[PDB]
């Protein structure tokens, strides 16, 4: 098994993670000057959203210059020396990698643009309108159609995102080729890891052709069964990833759950593992911004489903949160002020003892909530934006109906500052924060639960080393005991002759659990919210409110 399978991973937000000079967004030396704490949780590699120049339109997402760092983080020698100093630590960098499409600012772009007849045109899409509207009915993730007219030649480009976010044309060869030039001009530097961002939708459907009416119902998978996915992504591992050390990791959006082996199946040399959407998106409705009432039963079947699909030669991440989705303890625990805590330590319990390469988003070891917005503008995002475009100023929905569902779905929940403190502003500047930070930060805080033995990060901290120091939490066989359970999560990791039992109540009231027969506990290696551990033999559990527990059994 090679290193990334035993891993736990911490994803940084470089934004809102910890600002050095005031300007209120967050930069690369503050993000340095916290791998101690970093260090300190147990983590041992960093995936860090986009750090390359970029207009941010979609803060990291847009990018003008794959080649140069983002002016709000610092420069290349801040780079180096944050590499530097992972490195010093014995920890890897993991960086992201935006190429389904670059910027508007981009200078292929502002080339590609210009006429025509040049050496950039088909490093886009760019096509005639028919029957005097666009090419065809593709709808964009943010907003109005995924096909903008360009003044200068009359000819549309396509973008599945923002309308500043031009798709890049893996078609023609020139583009592929500049695309791996550019990875390797990251790799020679050192880098440990790369993450794709929507991965599965660089092939392109050759023509064109309109939507179906079903399709356009969910335009996200259509978008990911272009015909030449795999060649591409094949091609990229052995003109790439063949010549270096660095693990890859595909957020695979949109695509069907079965068609994933295809991207991490490690025969096929592609993607060593997958960052999928079913789990976290499995109480969203297709509009993207609904809620949909799930169950205990919804979310462990899809983590089964999910855990399925990786096989013998494939690898998942597993994640709870991350910068597309709302906070975790909110999203799947339970965030009132009885109930918060005891519900992130439950969660946190799932996220290390799960089959795969676990994801810790910032924040969530502290069990930070979602934010309390009010109504416009602490909801300023091009995603949101164009909810508004596509349902409001339709009369499909009103501005409230919106809010109200995206108060709790935004992925701005998951963008306010970190809360290292309770100085002003949570300690995470010493001016006005880009985003505002969460009023809970006062109790909420990194400096408090360092201090506190009792705190959500002390357990997440003990729960890491537990798993570190325990190879069938990360590499064992997945089991659920019992996939209809509503009430309480329980499920067996085993290795070597060794297993491991976990016991999760999601119901903020007393529950009990019988192990199955034959099964005993043998010991407790850790639980939340328990007065006291179970007797060695026991055959049943009796669990508070949101308990959970990981124990060896025999
Ligand atoms: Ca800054």
């Amino acid at each position: 098994a090679p290193w990334w399978k035993s891993a736990v991973f911490y994803q940084v937000y470089p934004r809102s993670f910890k600002d050095t000079n005031g300007d209120g967004i967050g930069d690369f030396k503050g993000l340095t000057e916290k791998l101690d704490y970093l260090k300190g949780l147990g983590i041992d590699a960093i995936w860090i959203n986009p750090h390359y120049a970029s207009p941010n339109t979609d803060n990291g997402y847009d990018i003008s210059d794959y080649r140069e760092v983002m002016k709000e983080y610092g420069t290349m020698e801040d780079f180096d020396r944050l590499m530097a100093e992972l490195k010093k630590r014995g920890m890897r960098l993991m960086v992201d990698v935006v190429i389904n499409h670059s910027s508007d600012q981009h200078e292929w772009f502002k080339s590609s643009r210009a006429s025509k007849d040049n050496p950039y045109r088909d490093y886009y899409f760019w096509r005639d309108g028919k029957d005097g509207h666009e090419p065809n009915n593709y709808p964009s993730f943010f907003g109005g159609s995924a096909w903008e007219k360009d003044p200068v030649t009359g000819q549309y480009y396509l973008h599945y995102f923002g309308r500043q976010q031009p798709d890049l044309n893996w078609d023609t060869p020139k583009l592929r080729e500049e695309l791996y030039a550019m990875l390797r001009f990251w790799l020679d530097k050192g880098v440990s890891g790369m993450r794709f961002d929507t991965v599965a939708t660089y092939s392109k459907t050759p023509g064109f052709p309109d939507l179906t009416p079903e399709q356009m119902k969910n335009f996200a998978e259509a978008y990911t069964q272009g015909p030449n996915l795999h060649r591409y992504l094949q091609e990229m591992h052995e003109k790439v990833f063949d010549h270096y050390d660095a693990v890859t990791a595909g957020q695979i959006f949109g695509a069907p759950l079965n068609q994933v082996p295809l991207f991490i199946d490690s025969r096929r040399k592609e993607l060593d593992m997958a960052f999928t959407f079913d789990l976290i998106r499995y109480d969203r409705a297709l509009d993207r911004w609904h809620t949909i009432p799930r169950t205990l039963a919804d979310f462990r079947q899809t983590i089964d489903k999910v855990d399925a699909i990786a096989g013998e030669y494939g690898w998942n991440t597993f994640f709870l949160g991350n910068h597309d989705n709302p906070r975790a303890v909110s999203h799947f625990g339970d965030d009132r002020p009885q109930w918060r805590e005891a519900s992130a330590k439950a969660l946190a319990t799932v996220t290390l003892t799960q089959r795969g390469t676990p994801f810790i988003f910032q924040g969530d070891e502290l069990g930070m909530t979602n934010y309390p917005f009010k109504t416009l503008q602490d909801f300023d995002d091009i995603e949101v934006k164009g909810f508004f475009q596509d349902y409001v100023e339709t009369g499909k929905a009103t501005a409230e109906e919106l809010l109200t569902n995206v108060a709790l779905t935004s992925r701005n929940n998951a963008r306010t500052p970190f809360q290292w403190d309770d100085s002003a502003n949570a300690g995470f500047t010493t001016g006005k924060p880009w985003l505002k930070v969460n009023p809970n930060y006062t109790e909420i805080n990194a400096a408090r639960e360092i201090g506190d033995p009792k705190s959500v990060y002390s357990f997440y901290r003990n729960l890491i080393s537990i798993r570190h120091e325990t190879p069938a939490l990360s590499t064992g066989s997945y089991r659920d005991i019992d996939p209809s359970n509503a009430d309480v999560y329980a499920y067996t990791r085993s290795q070597d002759g060794e297993t491991y039992l976990v016991v999760v109540n999601f119901k903020a009231e007393p529950r009990s659990f019988t192990l199955p027969d034959g099964m005993h506990i043998a010991e407790t290696l850790i639980e939340s919210s328990s007065p006291a551990a179970p007797a060695a033999g026991a055959a049943s559990l009796e669990l508070q409110p949101w308990q959970s527990g990981i124990y060896k059994v025999k």
